[PDB]
């Protein structure tokens, strides 16, 4: 049937362009991250998604820029690009396909009034928080964390964090925009005007993931923008003074009334465990530097589980590689390696 030929870069590699074919081309995707297409690759037969975008030539697409430096197990690669088409131009980024997402997976479990395994939780958390570390450890913060923008091979449990459309280079001093991410999952500095935000937005919006997959729903469903504060004002109680001024410095009329934190261990179900809601309370804390950072919330207890060397998927599989790290990865704190690295996995 029809085969279609394109002249395409590679996306990591050395800048040199080589005829692709694909074809079994369809509509999978047309929302906020773009068009996007299913096809197949014609050598290897394997399934790949296509997003296909209008790139203006009078700038550089930042996305693009973001993807090209990207290489990790735990992220979407960037295969291939290539452009095509009035004289208009059309970016076409080649991407992984992958046919689930952790919204997908846990909105199965929810309607069905259940709760996803704890193992599952630990598995997807962890991958993320690592995909986390290497991103930001190239200055990018992504800004739309949310269950959707989570890949997952249902059959392997590996996760791939995907669309870096909201992505950006953070760079101390120069200003970003506020009202960015997903409601649900927007930082209280974001909800809050701040403009010097740093990539530990991103951990909060991780943080909100973990609480919804141990909720069964979102932790903070904001009827609106404003309603998202109040959301999370009836868990972590109003914020200080001090700690309006660490997520805002501009931020001056703070007229509220002072409400208690609802204590973490209330807030989940009875029998969830204890390094889970600890896990929890040092990513959903207001100040914004207080949160740990992936690296460290990689090295948390709750995933010790994970660095058990008899430890199993529970389909019987051995887990995806959870302790493939780089020097760049481990930048932010070398020596968190001796337990991110545990005794079996050096030999
Ligand atoms: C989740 C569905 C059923 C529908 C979808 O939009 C994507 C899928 C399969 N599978 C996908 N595999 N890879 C990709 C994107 C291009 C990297 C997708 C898509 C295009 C995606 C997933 C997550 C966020 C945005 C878009």
């Amino acid at each position: 049937s029809k085969v279609t030929t394109v002249v395409a870069t590679p996306g990591q590699g050395p800048d040199r362009p080589q005829e692709v074919s694909y074809t079994d081309t369809k509509v999978i995707g047309n929302g906020s991250f773009g068009v996007v297409y299913q096809a197949k690759l014609c050598d290897s037969g394997e399934l790949v998604a296509i997003k296909k975008v209008l790139q203006d030539k009078r700038f550089k697409n930042r996305e693009l820029q973001i993807m090209r430096k990207l290489d990790h197990c735990n992220i979407v690669r960037l295969r291939y690009f290539f452009y095509s088409s009035k004289d208009e131009v059309y970016l076409n980024l080649v991407l992984d396909y992958v046919p689930e997402t952790v919204y997908r997976v846990a909105r199965h479990y929810s309607r069905a009034k259940q709760t996803l395994p704890v193992i599952y939780v630990k598995l997807y958390m962890y991958q993320l928080f690592r995909s986390l570390a290497y991103i930001h450890s190239f200055g990018i913060c992504h800004r739309d964390i949310k269950p959707q923008n989570l890949l997952l091979d249902p059959d392997t449990a590996v996760l791939k964090l995907c669309d870096f459309g909201s992505a950006k280079q953070l760079v101390r001093g120069e200003p970003n925009v506020s009202y960015i991410c997903s409601r649900y999952y927007r930082a209280p500095e974001l909800i809050f005007g701040a403009t010097d935000y740093t990539s530990s937005i991103d951990v909060w919006s991780a943080g909100c993931v973990l609480a919804e997959l141990l909720l069964g729903q979102p932790i903070f469903p904001g009827d609106s923008g404003v309603d998202q504060l109040v959301e999370i004002i009836k868990v972590l109680g109003t914020p200080t003074r001090e700690q309006i001024r660490e997520m805002n410095p501009n931020y001056t009329e703070f007229k509220f009334p002072q409400i208690k934190a609802h204590p973490w261990t209330k807030v989940f179900r009875p029998r969830t465990p204890p390094e889970a809601i600890a896990l929890c309370s040092r990513l959903l804390e207001y100040t914004p530097t207080a949160r740990l950072t992936p690296l460290e919330a990689c090295a948390h207890s709750f995933f010790d589980e994970l660095r058990d060397p008899n430890v199993k998927l529970p389909n019987g599989r051995d887990t995806p590689a959870l302790f493939n790290f780089t020097t760049q990865e481990l930048s932010s704190n070398p020596p968190l390696a001796t337990i991110l690295i545990p005794p079996h996995a050096r030999i």
